[PDB]
């Protein structure tokens, strides 16, 4: 049903789906296997930041991932999202957890989107820049078990009252405007976004993901997305 | 029913309802009486721009309203917003025309939102800029007569297809996400609107005026605010 | 000589020279007496942030500093800019030791200057922003014993290799580009300042203070400028 | 001597120098031998737009300009400029007539640099926009020709009082303050600029060009680098 475009940040290696041997960032186009993957040295309880940018000329979907005094990871790959995702589409977070778990904390979330047409100083744009979640976030649309509120966080997976992480937990949050990333006059189109997260787990083999996704303005969790559906595909075809 | 807060640009003189005898700019909190007013040399047929700002250290809601080539007009009043809306907010653009009439073109429109709190580099924003409106404006809610996609242009009023402008007309733009006005935590709170206009009629007393309002969340039309209402408030009390 | 305008945060009580008996925020124009000032209750130690903030149409300039986890100070003064300083300014950081001291660390700085014609769609726009300051800071005039590249951070007055704050230092961080802060055709004029500052000390009666500063273009450290009269003022008067 | 990058907007076809047999737009990497090129439909007369984007991931310049109405010429190539420019630069305009000539007219002009390192929150940025050019523009570097103040407006080759654009002129505008493309710890650098121009000229056969160029800090116009050099380059090698 949904047609999702993900960058996911993947911690658990489910090689029988295509994942490689280690935690790795993939960009996944409709099909949790992503079509791109990079190596991913998680690092559990440190805040880690995630950059995603892409341009329509370019037409290259790009990710880095770091953490502070590290080498950061990358992976780009070569997409035209007008011929993949519709004109209106709604952007969000997403993550789950299996039989294996990991808290799904987000600290920060930021969004732009500019849309540069042919006529002299003509720039559609949209930018949200979250940097402390309240408990009754109205911008924001909740699904699963996210909640905000927490220390002025969201978190997108099940914790409990003592910071243990549940597992076969599922939640996503998307922002409320729909976001246009498309026009016919349009010259140029543009997305950046950023987020700070934390993913820590008492467990030795952390699972499962976090995932930056763009999707149609309906999209909802699919049944039996836990685990290393990561929220975004009903099946792993 | 809803709580309006509105900068006004009226275009008819309706000194019964206190209204000076001449066109003017106002700042309306609850009540089509401004409760603060500034002359506005008003030219029809010529593109305007007006700027709105406000901040929590100040408490003064300020409108500069330009036209190129000509002097602006001016209007502030000392208020806190805190104390008349609610935490969350939608931002809109409203107008109207009676028994006399004018376009109520608006060809472009931002808005900036910012929520400083206490938190070292902790920033919320929110922040839209329209150049170019098309005809499925998704991220706009359209009440009334108003459309999109005309020219590329918002027309709050209704207009016929040869360009005339109709009577007894009322239409209002609201951004479809919600906009946070107030933290807890928030040591400085501010917005700024921006929006250019053309005001067009074959009268020589055109009527009755665009606004650019803040209300509650589900704010709608209230019945028979055609007119000297502005689309905006049920009665001039 | 010079003209300044600055918005200080005094950490040493100088009672003979007009400051209150406690740590203050001020806003000085032209003069090291404060033409308004507010209680501040400064932490050693502890990581602050100051905002500032001032347009055209309002003419108030506006600073409120605040810690985390602490409620804010601040203070406004009805100034218009455009008959105290010239077309063209700089900005800048500066501070100061005397017998007592304090290190006086700029973790952060930003900058953003707006000049809004009549003309439509017509905005100058000048925006800085340093999170991360390196030993070759070229876009940065540094005068006295300020230095960049300690931990990233600016050193705004001398302080040993152990961390250890210095006495009778004085130093100034200047933005290269000379900022246009008035027009012709200006409808509205603003800027807004916002820097994160460490000010710690071994002593119980830290001294002097940082300030944010506006100034001549060709400005520079007036002579015995150390202690009370924070590398700003030649003399008390 | 000096270190070019630059994006040509090439009125005149030098086939002797590789230039194709119209106009074009195209990427100079320290030569006036573009590393490529695409046909760009000039217009005489109207006022086009020039956007310039290249981020540190995919390591791509690209390059789109347009008229109002009219498709667009888009040009990119695969380019390190960490391997190319120095860490600190300065970013400008230049123009040239020779025999055959034209107005070389900048209306508008904005730029945007970031380099986002891998702490947490850390983004470092520059950010200008002229929309309104005044007689003395302390904050821009002008060589050769170049003048502001004309109707607002940059004008970067020798126009005479009348509206005639001279021939053998040749014009820079750079900004004042010196950019940093590189960092140690950045995990990605990106820059976006943006320009308005208007070339109009009363010959069949309009020459030279404009050009956005980004260069070492003490950059100026090679002796003879007026016609087909564009004020860049010392020769045609
Ligand atoms: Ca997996
Ligand atoms: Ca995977
Ligand atoms: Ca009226
Ligand atoms: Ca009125
Ligand atoms: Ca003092
Ligand atoms: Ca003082
Ligand atoms: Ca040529
Ligand atoms: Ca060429």
């Amino acid at each position: 049903a949904d047609t999702i475009v993900a960058v996911e940040l993947d911690t658990y290696p489910n090689t029988d789906i295509g994942d490689p041997s280690y935690p790795h960032i993939g960009i996944d186009i409709k099909s949790v296997r992503s079509k791109k993957t990079a190596k991913w040295n998680m690092q559990n309880g440190k805040v880690g930041t995630a950059h995603i940018i892409y341009n329509s000329v370019d037409k290259r979907l790009s990710a880095v991932v770091s953490y502070p005094n590290a080498d950061s990871a990358t992976v780009s790959y070569d997409v035209d999202l007008d011929n993949v995702l519709p004109e209106w589409v709604r952007v969000g977070l997403s993550a789950s957890t299996g039989l294996y778990k990991e808290t799904n904390t987000i600290l920060s979330w930021s969004f732009t989107s500019k849309l540069k047409s042919n006529s002299t100083h003509e720039t559609n744009a949209l930018h949200f820049m979250f940097n402390q979640f309240s408990k009754d976030q109205k911008d924001l649309i909740l699904q699963g078990d996210a909640t905000t509120g927490t220390d002025g966080n969201l978190e997108l997976t099940r914790v409990s009252s003592n910071g243990s992480p549940q597992g076969s937990s599922v939640g996503r949050a998307l922002f409320y405007a729909p976001v246009h990333i498309w026009e016919s006059s349009a010259v140029v189109a543009s997305f950046e976004a950023t987020f700070t997260f934390l993913i820590k787990s008492p467990d030795s083999h952390p699972a499962d993901g976090i995932a930056f996704f763009i999707s149609n303005i309906d999209s909802s969790i699919p049944s039996g997305s836990t685990g290393r559906l990561l929220g975004l595909f009903p099946d792993a075809n």
